[PDB]
């Protein structure tokens, strides 16, 4: 039976003195041709057992429905990447990776610029 499991057992959601915040590692502003593939690789400095990764574009939360279908979002165990396949001019803008945990929140951005290969 599809049941999520994994209880969000909170204790250190503001009193985590000693433990580090989930600091995302800075992604790159990448320029590429229309029809190319750009992978935004965003992970935390230290891996944690409760990292909720989210992708935004101009502050708009890219859910499965809000996400353009040429892009495929992959949430790996403790990291997440944004594989923008056949990236067109419609894929231009800042894609922000986000992390939501007990220890805190953090966000790294990347300006995806696409040009027509003339």
């Amino acid at each position: 039976m599809h049941h999520h499991h994994h209880h969000s057992s909170g204790r250190e959601n503001l009193y985590f003195q000693g433990a580090l915040p989930p600091r995302l590692k800075e992604m790159k502003s990448q320029e590429s041709a229309a029809g190319s593939k750009l992978v935004l690789r965003c992970e935390t400095s230290s891996e944690y057992s409760s990292l909720r990764f989210k992708w935004f574009k101009n502050g708009n939360e890219l859910n499965r429905k809000n996400k353009p279908q040429n892009i495929k979002i992959q949430k790996k165990p403790g990291k997440s990447e944004l594989r923008i396949n056949k990236a067109s001019l419609a894929d231009s803008g800042e894609y922000m990776c986000k992390v939501i945990s007990k220890l805190g929140n953090d966000s790294a951005s990347a300006n995806i610029t696409i040009v027509e290969s003339n």
